[PDB]
């Protein structure tokens, strides 16, 4: 039923209100997701002027319900199962040798649109560090998001490490701790351990005057295999 909502192309909107070391900002985003292909296309604009942090640091914050779950893993898709009422997604993002983001978001349908509404608080950043000093390259690596069930909270937890390329050729680690909990009362799928394999590409809109980021993402779940017998049946 939740999965039925994602069989075609679904329009997406994003809102973020942020405050990093006392620098307040807002972002809005729009695009679409095609969970059949695990495909996301999104464009974000800073509505308050110039973004006070590098665009790449906000990628993970700005809809894992669009993941492509292979047929044999459909019982492990918590994200879709919580729709349309949606889920709360909370994170701590710890930049190594630098500050932290603290995020809370609601992801849910508003009409036929999947909407991600976020607040972000940032603290303990170095004015001359990679983040406030804007020393990140405008690009993105590929990462695995490791998911485990959190039966107590009737949801999931995830942990992963984002690697941000720094202009001098080093890498800035951003350790991600994540939890998701359904908004609704209905039953949801509590998964076995697995991961989302994620590729992201950042670009610019040549016609866009605002501070902005264009994102193209492909997300496919993995880490759970067919049984041996299923492999023989598939082969035949």
């Amino acid at each position: 039923k939740g999965e039925e909502l994602f069989t075609g192309v679904v329009p997406i909107l994003v809102x973020l209100d942020g405050d990093v070391n006392g620098h307040k900002f807002s972002v809005s985003g729009e695009g679409e997701g095609d969970a059949t292909y695990g495909k996301l296309t999104l464009k974000f604009i800073c509505t308050t002027g110039k973004l006070p942090v590098p665009w790449p640091t906000l990628v993970t914050t700005f809809v894992q319900c669009f993941s492509r779950y292979p047929d044999h893993m459909k019982r492990h898709d918590f994200f879709k199962s919580a729709m349309p009422e949606g889920y709360v997604q909370e994170r701590t993002i710890s930049f190594k040798d630098d500050g932290n983001y603290k995020t809370r978001a609601e992801v849910k349908f508003e009409g036929d649109t999947l909407v991600n509404r976020i607040e972000l608080k940032g603290i303990d950043f170095k004015e001359d560090g990679n983040i406030l000093g804007h020393k990140l390259e405008y690009n993105y690596n590929s990462h695995n998001v490791y998911i485990t069930a959190d039966k107590q909270k009737n949801g999931i937890k995830a942990n992963f490490k984002i690697r941000h390329n720094v202009e001098d050729g080093s890498v800035q680690l951003a350790d991600h701790y994540q939890q998701n909990t359904p908004i609704g009362d209905g039953p949801v799928l509590l998964p076995d351990n697995h991961y989302l394999s994620t590729q992201s590409a950042l670009s610019k809109d040549p016609n866009e005057k605002r501070d902005h980021m264009v994102l193209l993402e492909f997300v496919t779940a993995a880490g759970i295999t067919h049984g041996m017998d299923e492999l023989y049946k598939l082969e035949h």
